[PDB]
């Protein structure tokens, strides 16, 4: 989407995976979907170095709305859970130097069953702009036709543009189209800043694997379309929660960087391990994800339960990820000719190789003739940066 | 098995999950199956508090054998990877105050393809005893005859007995019987100190779940056969490795305690986090596993992606484990009347409840009519100890 936004993949925090549709503020006041929750996260995004690391967008997902539209037929935030309204919340978020994301749905209802935007795209877009919203996630539930789907995503895209406010536009368009009809990505990109291709992530290694496998299986279709202003969205970062081992968290961070994926954390910033925090704030890894060239990486090799992925970067550099998919035994040895990496240019005549994950270590100079050798932990990833020596 | 051994579930370390059949000592010297690996593991068992915690048995799994038997028809340790032989390794292990486990197979080959013990049950038993072996794990590969399986397992049991040496006998008998007919556990219990019921564990939450679900699905068949001298074996502890989140590791430790499981760590004692070590050496949790009553626990309740398991303990005490099986969102509250716990006996007229996992916390006195309220992390377990009391 040519709106001057998402020139690098959007980075922020989104409530859905960790906090879901918790409306029980009586029994669970500290984790229900409320104005307070977003205030608390805003404060920590500043005080705990998240904004400094590039996480800029504080995003509301589903279950923020009142059950009905107001008298003027506009969306409204829940009167008890969001007693000050969205506009006021955006004022607060802005005063912290952050940006506010919100959520709506192309169909008749949101996925959790709250008011949909079908029939209201222009007023809903204007309402969002009026509130000072900076990002819209636009889900695809309760849409009865393939035609209504396309038209709705296009309509809303154009409606947000006419507001005059810069609003990042996140689309679930391809995901809800897929079962019926294969997406036209040139079309989607024309209308959307990023787009969800695959099923909702959850707090599990199974989930990470299936998303990786979905992406690599479909990489002929989706890799080349991605670029500044339009990204594939493999869903939220779930690092800092409950279901991933340390090595699996490293894999998600490493591969979301390879995939030039938007980085929306879904976690509890009030309760996060030092290790998870340092990985999520990893400067060198964020820098790969945020590479200004914006060329999405891809799976290069698969065999013997290893995967090799690579991504071209600015200034003749490359990122390389090596995953161990064998879920038994110990760290396994993997070797590859450096001449096989970066299409044969990364290390011609030579390259300097720095390992970034699981830990930062300079590996040294590698000749065109060289072989790269690593031990990779089960379900873990080794992430390397290669700098050509001119 | 009435040999006076495994009166509580056996505790130790077994190489298989973490090291498998790595024969490449040239290119993978640190993880290949060698005598140096076992020597070094023995040293760390002592120096790092593992033996103190109760982990006594250093166990060799598959892939220690030379390709062929010697001129006397006896098994031999691989000469390149075990140049000093098993006898000298057993000596080294005993001199650290530990015991040595070894591995063989009922069939013509071990699962990895090395010499089987069929036709050699008595000499192999004697060989191990001469070598100073204290435990035998006996696998079921390359034996496609139900009769030979049963006969070989029974024979090896009696063969070990006749050596006069105390040897823990670990059987994969019920697992390799599954494809043919349901196992007779009275028969197995008579011949074995513990027995593997289900497929090999690996380093994954998926594998933990499948083992738990297999156990609870089959509980009416396996729970009551367990007791001092004979345990169900749900396979190795894989805490300290790579594939389990902290909460998932807590789940395994807790539930292996509920199940009165043998505790065989399969990990690298040279490279293990302080958190995984603290969990594996948790004295209160180990005490539940090692409870003298030796009554296996069971799944009490299941629904809404929750599981409640409990185990009766010595002196009218109970362990209760609450599992959250929902793999999305955050901690979920679960409430239960304490009257429903411990067959209504644990907290009559009252009980003192101490949380053991994920952290140790005293929860206080609970009257028989009162309710217990917890929050459980996705894929995590809350482990509680209930002490029957007349007070408050
Ligand atoms: C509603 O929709 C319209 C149309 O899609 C959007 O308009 C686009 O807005 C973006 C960002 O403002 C424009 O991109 C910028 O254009 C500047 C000049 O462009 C000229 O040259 C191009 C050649 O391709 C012509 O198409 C165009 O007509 C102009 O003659 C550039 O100077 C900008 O450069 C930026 O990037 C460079 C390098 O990366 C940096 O040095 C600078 O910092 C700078 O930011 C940039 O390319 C785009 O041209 C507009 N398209 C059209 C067709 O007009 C609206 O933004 C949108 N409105 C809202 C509110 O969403
Ligand atoms: C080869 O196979 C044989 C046959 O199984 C094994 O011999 C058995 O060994 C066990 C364990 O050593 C013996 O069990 C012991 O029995 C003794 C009781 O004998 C009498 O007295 C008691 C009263 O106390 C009566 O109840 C009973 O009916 C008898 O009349 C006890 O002294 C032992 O108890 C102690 O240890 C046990 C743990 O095993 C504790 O629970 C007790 O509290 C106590 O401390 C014990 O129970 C059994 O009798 C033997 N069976 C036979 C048929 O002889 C060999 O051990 C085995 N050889 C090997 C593998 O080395
Ligand atoms: C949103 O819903 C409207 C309203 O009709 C609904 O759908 C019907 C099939 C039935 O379930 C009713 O109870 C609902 O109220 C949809 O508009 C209708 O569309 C159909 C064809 O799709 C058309 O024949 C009718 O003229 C429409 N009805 C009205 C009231 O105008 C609309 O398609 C839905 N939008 C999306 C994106 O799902
Ligand atoms: C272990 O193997 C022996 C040897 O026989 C082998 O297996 C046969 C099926 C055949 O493929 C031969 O070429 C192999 O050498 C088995 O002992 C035999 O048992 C069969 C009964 O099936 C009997 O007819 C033969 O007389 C036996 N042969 C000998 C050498 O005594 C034995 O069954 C195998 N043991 C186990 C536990 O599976
Ligand atoms: C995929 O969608 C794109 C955009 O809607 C289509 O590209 C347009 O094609 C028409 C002619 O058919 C041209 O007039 C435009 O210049 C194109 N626009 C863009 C953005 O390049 C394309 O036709 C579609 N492809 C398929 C296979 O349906
Ligand atoms: C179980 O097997 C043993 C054989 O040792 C036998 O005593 C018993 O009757 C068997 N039980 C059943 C139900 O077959
Ligand atoms: C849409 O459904 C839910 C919201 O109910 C969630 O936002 C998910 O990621 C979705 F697919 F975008
Ligand atoms: C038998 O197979 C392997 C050895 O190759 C391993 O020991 C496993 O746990 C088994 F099932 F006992
Ligand atoms: O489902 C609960 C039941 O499970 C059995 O296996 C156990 O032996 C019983 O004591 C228990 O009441």
């Amino acid at each position: 989407l040519d709106n001057g936004l998402a020139r690098t993949p959007t980075m922020g925090w989104l409530h859905w995976e960790r906090f879901m549709c918790n409306l029980d503020c009586q029994e669970e006041p500290d984790s229900c979907i409320s104005e307070k929750l977003f205030m608390e996260m805003a404060e920590l995004m500043v005080s705990e170095g998240w904004k400094d690391a590039g996480y800029e967008y504080l995003c509301i997902d589903d279950c923020w709305m009142a059950p009905q539209r107001d008298s003027e037929g506009r969306l409204q935030a829940d009167p008890q859970r969001f007693p000050h309204g969205i506009r006021q919340l955006a004022n607060y978020v802005h005063s912290k130097g952050l940006k506010l994301g919100i959520y709506a749905d192309v169909g008749n209802k949101t996925c959790a069953g709250f008011p949909g935007s079908f029939g209201y795209y222009d007023i809903d877009a204007q309402t969002f702009a009026d509130w000072g919203v900076d990002l819209l996630k636009f889900d695809g539930c309760y849409c009865d036709s393939l035609e209504n789907l396309a038209d709705g995503y296009k309509h809303m895209s154009l409606a947000l543009n006419r507001t005059g406010r810069s609003i990042v536009y996140s689309c679930e368009w391809p995901l809800y189209m897929w079962p019926f009809q294969k997406p036209n990505y040139t079309e989607i990109r024309q209308y959307c800043n990023h787009w969800r291709n695959f099923a909702d992530i959850d707090d599990s290694w199974k989930s990470i694997k299936s998303i990786l496998d979905w992406t690599s299986f479909n990489q002929e279709r989706i890799v080349d379309v991605a670029g500044p202003g339009g990204w594939n969205d493999p869903d939220m970062l779930v690092i800092g929660n409950f279901g991933l081992s340390w090595n699996q968290q490293v894999t998600q961070m490493a591969l979301w960087a390879i995939m030039a994926a938007p980085l929306f954390m879904s976690n509890d910033l009030r309760h996060i391990s030092p290790q998870a925090k340092a990985l999520l704030q990893d400067k060198d890894v964020i820098a790969i994800n945020q590479d200004p060239l914006g060329k999405q990486g891809y799976q290069l090799r698969q065999g013997d339960n290893f995967e090799v992925w690579e991504r071209p970067l600015s200034g003749l550099a490359w990122a390389v990820a090596m995953i161990n998919r064998q879920e038994i035994g110990g760290p396994r040895s993997y070797t590859i000719a450096v001449a096989s990496l970066g299409k044969g240019v990364a290390c011609n005549p030579a390259c300097f190789i720095t390992q970034l994950l699981p830990v930062k270590r300079k590996l040294g100079f590698y000749e065109w003739t060289s072989r790269l050798r690593s031990h990779i932990n089960p379900t873990g990833t080794v992430l390397l940066q290669l700098e050509n020596t001119m």
